């Protein structure tokens, strides 16, 4: 529970947290994403994507065009540090990543890249 967090995403297009803090001693960290509700992934699907705050607009605009089978992220996009797949209600997915990819000086963010969700579904990730 030091190096893992669970974030829920809902039928009301929200994540249940706005800020995730990763302790510096973790070597790898896991984010587990759940989706309470009843709506299918092509109506209200959600993923969790991590990048520098500066790259977030570019990933989201390109991802919307990639389609649901590419999890609304451009294939092999080098700006994405880590991501889950798009999940619908009653499903779940995790992603584990190397904490030393998060370097000193830069500001990081998480968001959902499903079309239209980023206005409400985003926040900050800080290593502490
Ligand atoms: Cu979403």
């Amino acid at each position: 529970a030091e190096c893992k967090v669970t974030v829920d995403s809902t039928d009301q297009m929200s994540f249940n947290t706005k800020a995730i803090e990763i302790d510096k001693s973790c070597k790898t960290f896991t984010v587990e994403l759940t989706h309470s509700g009843s709506l299918p992934k092509n109506v209200m699907g959600h993923n969790w994507v991590l990048s520098s705050a500066a790259d977030m607009p570019g990933i989201a605009s390109d991802g919307m065009a990639a389609g649901i089978d590419k999890n609304y992220l451009k294939e092999g996009d080098t700006r994405v540090i880590a991501h889950t797949k798009i999940i619908g209600a009653g499903e779940k997915d995790s992603v584990t990543f190397d904490v030393s990819k998060l370097a000193a000086g830069t500001d990081y963010a998480f968001f959902c890249s499903f079309p239209g969700h980023i206005s409400m579904m985003k926040g900050t990730v800080t290593v502490k």
